[PDB]
Formats: structure tokens, sequence, C-alpha cells
DNA sequence: CTTCCTTACGTTGAAG
DNA sequence: GCTTCAACGTAAGGAA
């Protein structure tokens, strides 16, 4: 129910809104104390904060692999999970079509 | 190729 | 019940 009446966007509730405005302003008075770049929004600069302090609090629960961010270790998940490949039960290769598959495992059979 | 690092939205749930 | 408002969640996309 809430608009911008610059960008003409809609909100679902007033924090947002009125964090949306402030941007708008320009205004970055939430400053880091150890490189001293300002960000807008408090939650930008506790983001910040670990470009210093080195933590990797979000860990995939697979490759057990570490990440600054949570975003980072979502677009992580997407490589888990991919394309399958056909295995040839003989010699344990890989096949991307069903037809090359077929090919390979009746070569098997002609020589022996 | 990945990951870092920045920003921009959202809902949930203590706490007055 | 009605307001915050911090702590998370989702995502995008150039920089490293
Ligand atoms: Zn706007
Ligand atoms: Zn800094
Ligand atoms: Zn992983
Ligand atoms: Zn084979």
């Amino acid at each position: 129910p809430y608009e911008c009446t610059l960008c003409n966007k809609t909100f679902t509730a007033k924090q947002n809104y009125v964090k949306h405005m402030f941007v708008h302003t320009g205004e970055k008075p939430h400053q880091c104390s150890i490189c001293w770049r300002s960000f807008s929004l408090k939650d930008y600069l506790i983001k910040h904060m670990v470009t210093h302090t080195g933590v990797r609090a979000y860990q995939c629960s697979i490759c057990n692999k570490r990440f600054t961010q949570k975003s980072s270790l979502n677009v992580h998940m997407r490589l888990h999970r991919g394309e399958k490949s056909y295995e040839c039960y003989i010699c344990k290769k890989k096949f991307s079509h069903k037809t090359l598959l077929e090919r390979h495992v009746a070569l098997h059979s002609a020589s022996n």
C-alpha cells in the first residue's frame, strides 16, 4: 500500500518504505571504523564488517566449504545439482545421450 | 569457472 | 490488539 513518489515502487510494510526513502537522500551515516567507508543502512555495514574479520559463517552442508554471505552460499548450491549423465555399467565412462551409450555398450558386445 | 561484495526486496518475531 | 525494529530470508550483478 506504500508507494514511492520518485521511482514508483510499492512496498508491503512501512519499514522498507521508510528505508527506501532514506536511501534516496544519498546520506550514509553508518561508517566502518576500520576502512572508513560509509553505508546508508546499518544492515549493510554489518555485512561489510565481514570483509575485515574474515569470518565465514555460511557453510555448505555438502562440501563443507564456508562463505562470507548466504547469497554467496545460495548460488553455490546451484552447483551440487546439475545435468545427469548416463554411465556405462562396464567401463564406467559417462555419456550425455542415450543413443550414445547404446552405441558404446554395443561395442563391448561385439568384441567379447 | 567460482566467490566476494555490494545492494534491494521480502516475512518472522521479540518487545514495548 | 498495534506499533516498531532487529534478525534473518530471498535475490541480482559487477568486482575480485
Ligand atoms: Zn524510490
Ligand atoms: Zn571497512
Ligand atoms: Zn557445497
Ligand atoms: Zn563401456
